[PDB]
């Protein structure tokens, strides 16, 4: 009844990508973008943008979503969604393409923003909120955000249902899904989600207290043992919000020919997680992860181990990987190895790749948007827990970056590593933001940099080509301003 | 079997969308881009460009395809092909959007170049050229261009066979499809072809001594009677080719279960055709039109009504539209009144739109590139024998751009006629070149531009927004420069 | 669009060509060998042989093919395959001979093994496993074997659809087309099909138990019945292919513009079929059959009643013809009464010949090996349930012979049923086989062997003429080695 | 009208192949044979044999015949002609392989033997003799042979002839053709023919006292001069034929609609030409030729240079080829340096090959019986003046052999030179002849006879395979007792 994959894929769809433990994890690296074919529609209005995509890799098909805002890129602005499922495909030539057997267009009056997406055995799931209002709006609304719940089958047919936002959510001032790819766990699909708590309620006095700390590395934070504590406490309270608990949820809804069956959402105390926010659950043959982006101080890329027993949800010591880092504030950037109350910062998230004999993980790959402040010059490279490969370059100079999902996969009959990470790019003309379903395979860096690299860099268009800016570096700051975000 | 198109679409697809004898031809427009879902493909590849463009639009579906090339924009090199299949439906709201159920790519080693494309009932017909060499080496070559005659079928799969030219194009050096594609007439399939002859053979002794020449409207040659004959003549032996005589042909093969079965080559007096260049064969109606591309000294757009009798076809002198107008080197440029020898200009397709009472053609569609010298600010408007409407501009400033393709089909349900138009743009990053089919809808003038009119430009980075270059102007120069052709 | 046959031909084809209740089966006998213009090509290569002949007879064409060892005649070597389609014609003497209007010859990197054709519509359509490795490795892989579904149109041209393996035989480990062909029924095409089951999977569970005797006319096995029994059991996991089910199968794909489209795999019960072996799907006027090889402990040759209903055909218990023997190991040869596992024998196929009055069978004609050991001694003749015919013989002495498959027409015009039977031959210098189609037609032995009997031997020059070799007799044994097999 | 051939050959056929004057004739040798389709048909009859093979290649296509015995060899014997045209194609890998476009096949009343054949700009244009005596019945007939002109057509009918023997042959006793084809020249096609000369009459009384004194190599006659110019004379008597004087004539037909308009009879002076017998004419580019079998005294291959002018042809002194021998009768065999009177031989052509730069001959290409006394060991080798290349054995021992015509051609595309060679081989079970279509490619010397050798020899199993014979070579008699002629 499902469409499943191609020949070649099966057995190495989505599974442990690569274990050895004589090897070193930089020892693979990714080779130059590869040439394929774009399920990621393009831009037609030169009016409005179209960001946040959502993917989910499952063993038989693959879903994928983005947001599309009319008119302005404003978070806010009236908006559509497409979302889409397919499968892996290799043509005669035995190249390799992503396929889209079905997908949708939503064109309605009702709004959806932060819809994640997962890969379930009854089609393509996602969970959106549904947006009447704004951020800070949302906040001042004691009633939880309108969520609902879709499925996209493999008959092509969209069948929606809204879920009870009070009851589930009545500890939540707001309530949005992490944004990321989900992953399907015993018959029940797991989505990450995120959002403020009402001053004094049964979830929030919960929290109360809790907190936790995670240093980068070699240097360690200045400020003495009783100041990385309070920094710590108070990044759960923005000033953004005005004092309001951001707190990391996990909802947890069974997955049945009736939509939005049982749901369950599962709160992971702040002894472990950070400050609320939006990320990915990973599911790589056994293991479980969970990806937090880094809208706290804390930069490096971060997974948590996580399992589930009862509808319920456990966090365990999450992964970090030093040398992949993001953008954000001042106060928190790539370089900040202290606590503090901050946001800023972006959605890279690392998908696991390789790992140990006891099965633990050690090294992944990721997307990585390579700079301190602003958001830019996107890179690709592997990762272990302290540094990174050698990477590839997106172009030269730098150019406008974005949210980017990687992912992962083995061709089993070509015994070959692919990994697609969907990103987000300046799209100048046509509204600012094109995502771009880019292509990539691992390698071994034994052998004889060959003095031929097309991985060096490549052409950017936007800086450069007639009149070289002005070069005092007011362009640094003029680039900075350049990058928006949320 | 066939897909058709959804109940909404059917009644207005392939005919006259609007015939009143009591209405203005500039009182009809186009509207500003309507939003939809991208249909075609966009470049992965951040080295290689993604160019020429095709389309047809049958009673039940649409056919579309374009060429990409793996290193480089140059014509020669070696590229993928990727076409299409797709249906015209509508939303749950009524929005207008083109889907593709089936998509090929083409990966093997045959490189195919100038691909024209026919909807067909029995599927996607595509009639290509397979290059062993380049343009001038194959102009040496006294042996006519190999070529290819596929299928893509409803039911996904895409055959193909290779017809035979030497016997067909025997009195050929050089032989290549119109780009865009031609249509579906009398239980056979026509196309568009133009290429170089045999010097002193049997068509090459036909069309010798043959010309015609067109003016233009209320603007008359100065020159002597006798040297406009002398030049005109010379209009069809341009200097790049070397005394050859570029030629132009459409070529008729019988739509059966067999590819290519029975092909016939329709080879008309240059008593009436122009220097061969690319083109579309276009029904509408009852009406069956052939465009030629300006490739020669007349810039006005050209349509040619064509009849259909045993296999061949002929043709009547053109519908000349001096509205609509193509850049060109500087001896044939929109401006030009008199003959030309030169070779230059670009595909912009008039599509019919307005009719009488008696079945004649008043007036067109289409997106024009706004320049008197190089491809530049492409624009989309409504033209008759000699003046044209308000616009919609693509871009403020002026970027980049190639071949566009126009297409105008009437949504009966609604009784809303819209307008397909498919554009190359400078893409920068990501190859230099994108294809994108923009939207618009017809609409009358009647009324009261109400303040507003966000129709009249839009955004583009690719030349100011650091800097704004040099005043100097030398930046025109370097404009001119942006442009790439052949 | 078909090209159907001669006029004197049309209405003798695929039908029932004797019926009386009056005669006796064996009065009808084959003529001596007959003079006809021959459509089978011989070989060139000195080397390599060419084996393995299918043939199936359409009211409009016919569709033959054979396999070519490019070296040596060991069948995993790589093997070049040529498909042809024809048609009977008369010439100016009336005198009967088969016409090929069209032939492809597949040279290429794939190899093609066991290859079915069946007469279609649309064609030849022929069904053929591609080889990787050898039999012995593929009964070890778990991986049943890639098959292609290509067909030759009246155009002339050949396509190939490669059907999906892995998801229609996913139950065996290896799988292979039954050799002589299938046919045309009901809007999709039928084939004979045989492999290995993985062992408990749905299908082996399914024929778990299930196992059938068929015994010997007038001689029956000493044996007791419990022996019996398990020695039946046993039959169908010889030793040969380690305790795996050797499954009979019936393979239907639906004939359509598209190859291999919708194929449905019928597993008799094992209840009726004996072990899995070669075959041969035949349609006699409104009754359809499979031919089963003897390759395990029975020696008559068997044509199973098959109803189609619903895509998946259903068998009966099988007519038998006792006199019609094949060469078989000791344990299973001409002889063999009781029930034993093994693997032997030679394809030779019955073609139902005459009829009773209720429309069943009655007797048929082929060609048969005669001897009880080894592959030798072509002979052609009647058959019925008990006996044979007077006969006629390929050639004095013995000679290597292989598979046969045999087709009976009548011409209508003249009145006058013939016979054509495609016969494996040793081929001396060459490689050692020589794919021949002799011609015979049948007639009653109401009349006067005049005293000439031409049909009594042919003269082979393989065993004598300048020696005899050495009356020892030890020339039989090695005449039981001057037969290869598999 | 014609078919032509498939484009990667036009340009290889009928021309000087190899133009070396630095290269020596013996360093181009033939491959092992290799492995192509065959497009000659193979016997089904196990009684009579099939023989006599004609072949000519015109760029547009080719034209092949040979004679079918009925019951027995004896060439009185009633026989059926096959006659069919065809087009080189290569395969999807390219593969040189040829094809039979149309054929007939007749099966009347009339006998048609010594069959030549021309491919011609109208068809396929053979010219047979009806025979309704024997060889001596005939030369004791007054009365000329029955002569014919059919023609197979692209149409792919046939049409025929009979031209007046009587008017045109008046001075003959009997007259047949050439056996291999000769070809088409200016609007007219002509044939190799011998014969008997009526006594006295005006063609033989010319022919009186002009005889040819033909000497071999080093190895010269010590007859005297008066013994050797006196058994030259009594070369054109044989006994066979009973004192009449054995001629050589051409033959010239108009080739136009209506068969047999115009026939003209060339016949050249025996002070050049040798005992008359059958042949073959070959144009070879800008040359022509005519190749006269040994039938007489002179051992090594012939070929006269041919010049036409006034539609009667002329000849010259032959090109000679030591190494290129046949077998023969004991006083004429491969050996024989001295003239004589004898009757034997075989018809094994030699095919031009190398040429100089004034395209003069330097040395060809055949397939010889090498032997020096029966029809035995078939081997292709290139030949110059003097000696012989490395060869090709068509097998190892010693295999019964007969007629070989050979032509060769190149192909452009890959740019390589083939050699196709039909020769009479034995055949042992059905019918002790069988004409094959052997396969060669052309190879330069330069190199390293490389330690693997399959063209080292083959394998026949007639001598062989059970008894070794006996080893008292009375073998070598009861061998040269297995070979039949004429
Ligand atoms: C699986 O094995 C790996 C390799 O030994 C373990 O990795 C070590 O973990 C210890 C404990 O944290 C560290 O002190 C070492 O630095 C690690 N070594 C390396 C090379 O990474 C890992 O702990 C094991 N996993 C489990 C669950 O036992
Ligand atoms: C169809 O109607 C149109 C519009 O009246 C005709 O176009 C006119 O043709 C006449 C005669 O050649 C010209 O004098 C006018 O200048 C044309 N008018 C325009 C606006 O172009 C056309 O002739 C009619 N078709 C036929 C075949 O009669
Ligand atoms: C079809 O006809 C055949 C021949 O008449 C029938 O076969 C006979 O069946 C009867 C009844 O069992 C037996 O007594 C005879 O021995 C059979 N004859 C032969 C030659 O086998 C057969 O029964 C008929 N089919 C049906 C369904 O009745
Ligand atoms: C097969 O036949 C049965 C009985 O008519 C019918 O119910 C069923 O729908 C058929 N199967 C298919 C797939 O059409």
């Amino acid at each position: 009844g499902a469409p499943i994959h191609d020949p070649d894929y099966i057995g190495g769809i989505g599974k442990e990508l690569i274990v050895d433990d004589a090897s070193d994890v930089t020892s693979f690296y990714p080779s130059a973008f590869q040439e394929h074919l774009n399920f990621i529609p393009a831009p037609t209005t030169g009016s409005g943008c179209t960001r946040i995509p959502s993917f989910d890799m499952s063993a038989t098909h693959y879903c994928y979503t983005h947001n599309v805002i009319l008119s302005g890129c404003r978070d806010h602005s009236h908006s559509h969604q497409y979302l889409a499922l397919g499968v892996l495909r290799t043509s005669a030539t035995g190249r390799v393409f992503f396929s889209t057997l079905h997908s949708i267009n939503l064109d309605d009056t009702q709004n959806r923003k932060s819809c994640s997406v997962s890969a379930t055995p009854l089609g393509c799931d996602m969970l959106c909120s549904k947006v009447t209002e704004t951020e800070e709006e949302d906040y001042n609304s004691a009633v939880p955000t309108s969520m609902v719940h879709g499925r996209l089958g493999f008959d092509g047919q969209y069948h929606e249902k809204d879920l009870d936002v009070t009851t589930l959510f009545e500890d939540w001032v707001a309530n949005y899904p992490g944004v990321g790819g989900g992953s399907f766990i015993d018959n029940r699909v797991w989505f990450p989600v995120y959002g403020g708590l009402k001053p004094n309620s049964p979830s929030d006095t919960a929290q109360e207290g809790k907190y936790v700390i995670y240093k980068r590395y070699n240097d360690t934070c200045p400020d003495e043992q009783d100041y990385q504590i309070r920094m710590a406490k108070s990044s759960y309270k923005p000033g953004r919000f005005g004092g309001k608990r951001v707190q990391q949820a996990i909802l947890s809804i069974k997955v049945s020919t009736s939509l939005g069956e049982d749901p369950v959402l599962t709160v992971p105390p702040n002894t472990v997680t950070l400050m609320g926010a939006e990320g990915r659950v990973l599911t790589v043959g056994t293991s479980h992860f969970l990806y937090q982006r880094g809208s706290s101080y804390f930069s490096p890329a971060l997974l948590y181990p996580m399992t589930v027993s009862n509808k319920t949800a456990t966090l365990h010591s999450p992964y970090t990987f030093d040398a992949f880092t993001r953008p954000g504030s001042v106060p928190c950037q790539a370089s900040a190895r202290c606590p503090n109350s901050c946001v800023t910062g972006v959605y890279t998230d690392p998908y696991p790749l390789v790992f140990y004999r006891n099965h633990t993980l050690r090294g992944v790959f990721g997307t990585m948007l390579d700079d301190k402040q602003a958001r830019l010059n996107p890179v690709s490279a592997v990762f272990d827990s302290i540094s990174r490969s050698r990477i590839t370059r997106v172009s030269s100079s730098s150019t406008k970056a974005a949210y980017t999902t990687s992912t992962c996969f083995k061709v089993v009959k070509t015994n070959k590593t692919y990994c697609l990470s969907i990103a987000e790019i300046s799209n100048t003309l046509f509204g600012e933001f094109r995502i771009v379903p880019l292509l990539v395979e691992i390698l071994k860096d034994d052998g004889v940099r060959l003095s031929q690299l097309r991985e060096g860099w490549k052409d950017d268009i936007v800086s450069p080509i007639f009149c070289d800016a002005k070069n005092q570096t007011e362009y640094r700051r003029e680039l900075e301003s350049y990058a928006a975000s949320w």
